[PDB]
RNA sequence: GUUCGCGAAGUAACCCUUCGUGGACAUUUGGUCAAUUUGAAACAAUACAGAGAUGAUCAGCAGUUCCCCUGCAUAAGGAUGAACCGUUUUACAAAGAGAUUU
C-alpha cells in the first residue's frame, strides 16, 4: 500500500499566507503578560 | 403650536376677545436588506456493498492535498476521517567492427 509515505517536502506557510482567515478566539491568545520588562541602563 | 412686537374690531377706557401681520423657537428619518417556485442549506429515502499494512483478525500515529466534518479549542474525535495504489523514453554521448552508397 502507498498510503504509508515518508515526507518528500514539508507544507509551506506560503500557502496559508494567501488564505482568508477566520475570527476564532483561542484561549492561549487571550491577554496575559501584557507588559514587557526592560533591563537597567 | 407657543411666545415677543405691531394694525384692527368689540368695550366709556383698561383687563380681556377675535381677525390680520412681522420676528423668535423647532429643521432632512430609513435601506448592503421587497412578500412562495427561477441565484442556490442539508439530511433522509431505495438499492448494492460491508474498513489499511493480512494466509487471518486488528490497535494505531503521521505526512502530502486548490476534501474537509464534529468540537470552545493550539485538545480530542470523525474507518489509521477521506483521497494516496495510476501513468511512466531524449542534458544521450564515446570507442570499434562488419556489412550498405558516390
Ligand atoms: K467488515
Ligand atoms: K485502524
Ligand atoms: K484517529
Amino acid at each position: 500500500t502507498t498510503s504509508h509515505r515518508p515526507q518528500l517536502e514539508a507544507r509551506s506557510g506560503a500557502k496559508a499566507a494567501a488564505y482568508t482567515p477566520t475570527g476564532i478566539e483561542h484561549a492561549r491568545l487571550l491577554p496575559g503578560h501584557t507588559t514587557l520588562k526592560y533591563r537597567k541602563f
